[PDB]
């Protein structure tokens, strides 16, 4: 719902270093980077800064409101004695009231929160200028499948960025399509390491382990309710895949939806009732949106010769999905309420999108030879990168909620 070229220029001057040689990370260039993720902003190229200042003070607003910048992004990165770091970012109005701090705050973190630092800062400054929740603190789950023999799929959470991975769990067998509870806890995910398919939530905290499922099949694609209260999943046998609902609390399961045709990859909408999934009803796929409280499955997408893998926005405003046309597989997004198309990425053989719980950002898969990568678009359509290639092929990526 952004629109345009790029995004609102913004200044991020490289934060000051005031400790003995070099800075132990590049905070200014975290928040450029966030800043620029989200399609909201274009930070200014570093080769384009008209000066560096260290502090508000230092900042000469003409030399940036003449480049067209209403903020820029000032700080500082100083090392305490007990090896943490000081790490300080100033918004500095460039425009109406030049000079003025709009925005300030100091984190003390160790070298391993560093980055987390930047993305507090960028959250900040996000959440000031736009009034948008940032995600930037966000994390988002996938699983990776590394050329190891015993345990080649390791189902891993990281910021949404890519950095500071860390494995949740090692499989000999396919992991496949984690979901996080919305209270950002625990990741719901179908494991075939009982020889069949199995659908299990994971406490990531201890690395407690629910069995929720096994009945025979393949990929259950599980899917927290907003309210924390269900785990929508798809189970395929009658010889085709269905819609159930798991009442976390009771562990009582219902079926959704019933018939030959194949309804799998549930995504809830904001309320809790309604689900939106893929069902090859109308021969290729195409997404349905369900009320688990009743009612019959209603088609609700009609742009496109398939579409699939919704992820419905935390706001259901839109959804974004897999649109095939023209020989094109790319993430599409699709306002709910006036049903215009739009899509998004432009690279190969998108799959499994999932949104950022502020709606702004999509991170997804794509092909690669026999392999697949991570990548990132702004759902603006304004962003669009690879995530930090890592030791395998990626697939299923979900966005944490805000943690």
């Amino acid at each position: 719902d952004s629109g345009v070229d790029s995004g609102r220029p913004i200044g991020v001057v490289p934060f000051q270093w005031a400790g003995p040689g070099a800075a132990p990370e590049d905070i200014g260039g975290i928040v450029a980077a966030d800043l620029r993720n989200s399609g909201k902003f274009n930070p200014l190229d570093r080769a384009r800064l008209p000066q560096q200042p260290g502090s508000a003070q230092e900042v000469q607003p003409a030399a940036w409101s003449a480049l067209g910048i209403d903020a820029v992004v000032v700080g500082q990165v100083t090392p305490n004695p007990d090896g943490s770091y000081n790490v300080a970012y100033q918004l500095v109005d460039t425009g109406g009231a030049p000079g003025t701090v709009l925005a300030q705050n100091s984190y003390k973190v160790n070298k391993q929160w560093l980055r987390y630092a930047g993305h507090t800062a960028s959250d900040e400054v996000f959440e000031k200028l736009t009034g948008i929740k940032g995600a930037f603190r966000t994390r988002i789950a996938y699983v990776v499948q590394t050329n190891g023999g015993q345990f080649p799929y390791e189902l891993r959470v990281s910021d949404y960025d890519g950095y500071n991975q860390f494995v949740v769990h090692r499989s000999p067998q396919p992991l496949m399509s984690p979901a996080w509870s919305p209270d950002g806890s625990k990741l719901a995910y179908v494991t075939f390491e009982s020889g069949r398919s199995a659908l299990v939530i994971q406490t990531l905290a201890n690395g407690a382990v629910r069995q929720v499922a096994s009945f025979p099949r393949h990929n259950g694609a599980p899917a927290f309710s907003p309210d924390g209260s269900k785990l929508a999943f798809a189970l395929s046998k009658t010889g085709s895949l269905n819609l159930y609902v798991m009442d976390l609390a009771s562990g009582q399961i219902r079926q959704v939806t019933d018939g030959r045709s194949n309804n799998t990859e549930p995504t809830w909408f904001p309320d809790s009732q309604n689900l939106a999934f893929t069902s090859d009803q109308a021969g290729r796929p195409q997404v349905y949106k369900v009320n688990i409280n009743g009612g019959a499955p209603q088609r609700i997408t009609w742009e496109g010769s398939q579409n699939q893998d919704a992820d419905v926005s935390s706001d259901g405003k839109f959804m974004v999905m897999v649109s095939s046309n023209g020989g094109q597989q790319h993430i599409a997004k699709q306002d709910l309420a006036t049903g215009g198309v739009q899509v998004l990425s432009s690279t190969f053989l998108d799959e499994t999108p999932s949104l950022a719980p502020n709606g702004t950002m999509v991170i997804y898969s794509s092909s690669q030879g026999m392999g697949s990568v991570l990548n990132l678009v702004s759902t603006d359509g304004r962003f669009k990168a690879r995530l930090p290639a890592t030791d395998g092929q990626v697939k299923f990526p979900a966005w944490s909620p805000y943690l």
